[PDB]
């Protein structure tokens, strides 16, 4: 079950043995001991080690990117970008961690009254295959800067990525036990959450996994953060810069072979520009290059696993049988590896099941609306609420989109992106809590109120 | 089940009918409609209504206090104080809510990039009988200032308090459906958390209730905050003002008839001062006036319920049977009402079960220690970590207590108290999240990242 299976060829490359319950317990004993020493290290020391990690990532972007591409199919170029972004968040918290965690004083009758910020202890992180480096470093950099230690349960299909991350942090100088990768199955996460030494947990992934982790953690009185799926709207109104919206919209839907929680999944087009936008989108998708993700000319690699392929294939077939129209694509390719083509679906019947589902593949759903009220209602008519993008140069419309779109992030005239400098997270069924910015490092600390007479 | 039973006399005073499932659903439908309009009200409007609520509390502290004393037995004077504190938190968020929720800008290449703070929707609050006004206003003031609406499930033994809080907010001018009291049992809370319109939940109370709420909320991908029990240490070292420590320590253990999560529960005394401290504590406890909580000279009223009385009686009897020494008290009083006397237990055998339990009654456990290392280890040798108090005038000792006590709040030379101006919350099995200060109002909002090209 824990194995590298190359999605370009379907070949099983490397298998790994899962930890036994005793071995998990041993890793946790080591983490606990490591935490006792690590919480006493200086911010200067942690900064040095994080900067070292950033430098390792910066130096070997291509090597790390090749691991990511091999294991889960994203283009080598996009994996290089992922390695760079991972270094970026390391540097961000190296640079800002101390100031972000400094005492905050409040004037009272006390001689001293303030809040200080101390680490909780061992944090469990459960992470997904789609950004196998970035999701890990997004969590790890602030967690470690704050003085926590971490155990990582990565997706079972990216074990080499999981081991690589641990190795980078060891090479950077972080003490043994400060960051450990657990080669374990989803069924074994319960043992970790139930362990008295584990103080908190974070999960990035899908709802079933997050519901399981958060319910178990809640039962144990442990705080959580969940970053789950999205069906983000990409709304285009008549005053939009249409050519830019088409180009950026195409990237947003097709990046990471469509496998992004913040992909543009539902294109919502004002009737006045819908025909032009849709033609241009159609043309853009029609000429994307599908193939070997190691080849620099490739736009679209294979989907990450056979299951991901079967899922989208089923979802699209069912929508089409219900009366959705296929403008482009809409069937898996007859070639080795888990290839699914760029696809555009239109005229989706009201109440079609697909309208409520996340399409984790390069498959655009397209909608025409008459006005702003309709656009907002449709954009929000999903269980999720992660990101949203809207395109308009009318100030009043911009403000309505900002205020009224039910999402954790609203981007005006650009595609949704995470950036270390700003917090990032979901609402509704997309989760809760915020990674990145100040929020990221404040999540897994004891905010201890101190009052000295 | 939902009833006023006067703990001073045992008299059943008023019975209330629990809402049916349909009636709960109707209140949630109303809350959802109310939220749509309420989220659009201005901060100046919310400030007016909250200040009105504060003025209502301020004007009728004695009337409200009598309800509290009647239902749950705290002294009328302490209930007056509770009503005053409830007004204080109302004014705090009325005064600060707008600035606390203002856009926070971060410089990037975007023309505008910032975080804004918008309400989630319907919040569920589950609250305990021990501070039946304060715990409610602690949650409600910031929740309402933020533009959320709230449904309250109060303890089944304080229904008059629960109805009173709703009535105050109605009289203050908050629209119908913005704050509603749900006269429902513990078993009906599941229906509320599972309702799709309910977006988040907070609970103040004990671990079993907290675990149930948080596990259910987690399963539904809904954020929570838990404020649970404590077994707070009260550490007294040789440089302390011993007389002040005795006086304050007595108040901390016996306030609210011992029924406080932040009571001083475990007195940890340096051997150099232990004999003098304990003599003085013994005399202070013995001098307390036990009787009718409506009488202004009463120090100790009855415990809130027959169950609370039975719990402490059993816990203490079992400790004594195991070899713990009764220095004072340690048996229920032979009189009408649920009276249990101020009690001091010493020489508790190592590994006695009581060492790990919360004593929700005026029962002090007392320990002698040789040094700071021993004091810290003992103070932290509990599942809880809510507050901690330490008494010393040695700066180095002060810093060790501040750094090393595993608690959400550390008070030096004073008893632990919540104050609207500072965040308040637990760690370990005492919960997570923070009420009060800036944190309180930031808990139940969508921190929405906005990026405009
Ligand atoms: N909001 C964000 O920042 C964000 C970002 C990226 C991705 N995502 C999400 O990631 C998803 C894509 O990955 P996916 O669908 O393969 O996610 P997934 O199945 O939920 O897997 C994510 C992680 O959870 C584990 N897992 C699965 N079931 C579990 C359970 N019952 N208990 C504990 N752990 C469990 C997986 O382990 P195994 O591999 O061993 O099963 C993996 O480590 C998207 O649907 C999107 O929702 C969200
Ligand atoms: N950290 C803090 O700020 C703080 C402050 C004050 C008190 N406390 C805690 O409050 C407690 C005092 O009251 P208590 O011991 O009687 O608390 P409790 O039993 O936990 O009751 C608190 C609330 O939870 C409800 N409840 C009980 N079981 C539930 C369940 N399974 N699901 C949903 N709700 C449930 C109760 O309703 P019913 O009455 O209908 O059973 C009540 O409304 C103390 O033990 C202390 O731990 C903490």
């Amino acid at each position: 079950a824990i194995a590298t299976i190359n999605p370009t060829t379907g070949e099983i490359c490397q298998r790994f043995k899962a930890l036994t319950p005793a071995e998990i317990d041993a890793k946790l004993a080591k983490a606990q001991e490591a935490f006792q020493a690590y919480r006493r290290t200086s911010f200067s020391q942690r900064r040095q080690w994080l900067e070292n990690a950033a430098a390792i990532l910066e130096r070997d972007t291509s090597k790390f990117a090749e691991i990511m591409t091999t294991e889960m199919g994203k283009t080598h170029q996009s994996a290089i970008a992922e390695a760079e972004k991972s270094a970026l968040v390391c540097r961000y918290y190296a640079e800002h961690g101390e100031q972000f965690l400094a005492n905050e004083y409040t004037e009272t009758q006390a001689t001293e009254s303030y809040v200080c910020y101390q680490p909780l202890g061992i944090l469990l992180a459960v992470m997904p295959w789609n950004f196998p480096f970035w999701q890990v470093f997004r969590f790890a950099a602030p967690a470690l800067m704050a003085g926590n230690v971490a155990v990582l349960k990565h997706a079972s299909n990216v074990p080499q990525c999981a081991l690589a991350v641990e190795a980078i942090l060891e090479a950077a100088g972080f003490p043994e036990g400060v960051f450990q990768t657990l080669l374990i199955g989803a069924s074994q996460v319960e043992q970790v959450i139930k362990d008295p030494r584990v103080k908190a947990a974070t999960l990035t992934g899908s709802e079933p996994a997050g519901a399981s982790l958060a319910s178990l953690a809640g039962q144990e009185i442990k705080p959580t953060l969940l970053e789950l799926g999205g069906s983000d709207p990409f709304v285009v109104f008549p005053s939009a810069d249409l050519d830019e919206a088409v180009e950026v919209g195409t990237v947003a839907r097709t990046m990471n072979n469509g496998q992004s929680a913040i992909a543009a999944k539902r294109f919502i087009l004002h009737e006045a520009i819908a025909a032009e936008f849709l033609e241009k989108l159609h043309l853009k998708f029609a000429s994307l290059k599908i193939g070997d993700p190691m080849a620099p000319e490739t736009d679209i690699g294979p989907l990450a696993t056979e299951g991901i392929l079967q899922d989208i294939s089923r979802q699209v077939d069912q929508a089409v049988a219900a009366g959705a129209k296929i403008l482009l694509g809409g069937r898996p390719l007859d070639r080795a590896g888990y290839f699914y083509p760029p696809t555009i679906l239109t005229e989706i019947p009201p109440g079609a099941k697909i309208l409520q589902e996340e399409l984790f593949a390069p498959v655009a759903m397209v909608f025409t609306v008459k006005d702003l009220d309709q656009a907002i209602a449709l954009a929000n008519d999903i269980p999720f609420g992660l990101g949203a993008s809207a395109w308009t140069n009318d100030p009043a419309e911009q403000q309505r989109f900002i205020q009224e779109l039910d999402a954790g992030a609203v981007f005006i005239n650009g595609m949704v992106k995470s950036d270390p400098r700003l917090p990032f997270g979901g609402t509704k069924r997309s989760g809760y809590g915020r990674e990145l910015g100040l929020a990221g490092i404040r999540t897994f600390v004891n905010a201890k109120t101190v009052w000295l007479k």
